[PDB]
DNA sequence: AAAAA
DNA sequence: TTTTTGA
DNA sequence: AAAAAC
């Protein structure tokens, strides 16, 4: 019988989940650890739900977790338990949490993480409605946008307007850049139905240092003039070819997507969270990488890269420790490749 | 929390 | 047992 | 001067 890894990177996950039951449990129990600071039993069921999620079958007894790696004995309780009355006890205890509660509900806000959520919870707050109306708090730009817009950045982006983003990206881009190369990244490359964002990756292979680097700033001067530019933060690229966010220029955007551009009223148009990364044309295959995700699948290529194959790996670069060269790649197999994996699709990614 | 060193 | 867990 | 954004 064929032995299930470890490693996410060494897994096909497609979004067919049969095992929804023990990973919604298992999320939430991770979300719980990593509000609680607890990153290694975080980290812990985060596997776990991860490795249920790439099963061909549902699991229906304990002996069906027989040789599935990540399923250490409190897994295996939580399974256990779900198994006998369809509900996770653990689980049950983390959604009626005061603490949980006020974490998943201030987070939500754009532009309000971990830090601020604990903070407002100490405070005594419970409510967004409390926390906007007080007169003592100082919001940042960002949270400002993330109460303007926070029905519309809370109901997700579906793929019909994912499509609708991506042929106004391309259409903005390829007007100032016309060789440029605009693909969109994230769950959505991944095959996704829905995601919290839009993400694209951008890079050209005949632009200049200059062309480069003003290509966003051209982009989002072309949308504010045009009033659909809700928010905009232009990261510069901080990128040194010989060696956290990573270190390509970048922008997080809200953007105005009007009705009518989506083909799939109330006020006629949704704020949409837009991720655009621009990257030198000889990284393109590693920030490709990088920006297509899962999470899961990401931190295990770059575990696999460490523990298995002394080798260092990110969304610029790869690094061979024992030969003590950069390893170039034109595509994600070359990439795979030289890290001695068989090729996961996109859509085999989702860890 | 689980697996490796 | 202690170390590691993605950059 | 942290915090947030992936
Ligand atoms: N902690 C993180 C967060 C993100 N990413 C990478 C992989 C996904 C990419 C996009 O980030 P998200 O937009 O948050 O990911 P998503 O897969 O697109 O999910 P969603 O569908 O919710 O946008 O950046 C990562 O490696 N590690
Ligand atoms: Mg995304
Ligand atoms: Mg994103
Ligand atoms: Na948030």
């Amino acid at each position: 019988v064929k032995k299930i890894s470890q490693y996410a990177c060494q897994r096909r996950t497609t979004l067919n989940n049969y095992n929804q039951l023990f990973t919604d449990a298992l999320d939430i129990l991770a979300e719980n650890d990593e509000l609680r600071e607890n990153e290694g039993s975080c980290l812990a069921f985060m596997r776990a739900s991860s490795v249920l999620k790439s099963l061909p079958f549902p699991i229906t007894s304990m002996k069906d977790t027989e040789g599935i790696p990540c399923l250490g004995d409190k897994v295996k309780s939580i399974i256990e338990g779900i198994i006998e009355d369809g509900e996770s006890s653990e689980a049950k205890a983390v959604l009626n949490d005061e603490r949980y509660k006020s974490f998943k509900l201030f987070t939500s806000v754009f532009g309000v993480g971990l830090k601020t959520a604990e903070k407002w919870f100490r405070m005594g707050f419970r409510t967004l409605s409390k926390i906007q109306s007080d007169k003592s708090l100082r919001f940042t730009q960002m949270q400002k946008a993330g109460f303007l817009y926070y029905e519309d950045l809370v109901s997700c982006v579906n793929r019909p307007e994912a499509e609708a983003v991506s042929m106004l990206v391309k259409e903005a881009v390829v007007t100032f850049l016309p060789d440029a190369l605009v693909t969109m990244t994230g769950g959505f490359r991944r095959g996704k139905m829905t995601g919290h964002d839009v993400d694209f990756l951008i890079t050209s292979p005949e632009a200049t240092e200059d062309e480069e680097q003003q290509l966003l700033h051209k982009v989002t001067d072309f949308w504010k003039q045009q009033g659909l530019l809700l928010y905009c933060d232009i990261l510069e690229s901080t990128f040194e070819k010989f060696k956290a966010l990573d270190h390509f220029q970048k922008c997080f955007l809200i953007l105005k997507l009007d009705h009518g551009r989506v083909h799939s009223e109330g006020k006629g148009w949704k704020a949409i969270r837009v991720d655009l990364v621009m990257c030198p044309y000889d990284r393109r295959a590693f920030a490709l990488l990088g920006w297509t995700g899962s999470r899961q699948f990401e931190r295990d290529l770059r575990r696999y890269a460490t523990h298995e194959r002394k080798m260092m790996l990110d969304n610029h670069a790869l690094y061979d420790r024992t030969k003590r060269v950069f390893l170039e790649a034109e595509s994600e197999e070359e990439i795979f490749a030289h890290l001695g994996l068989d090729y996961i699709e996109p859509w085999e990614r989702n860890a």
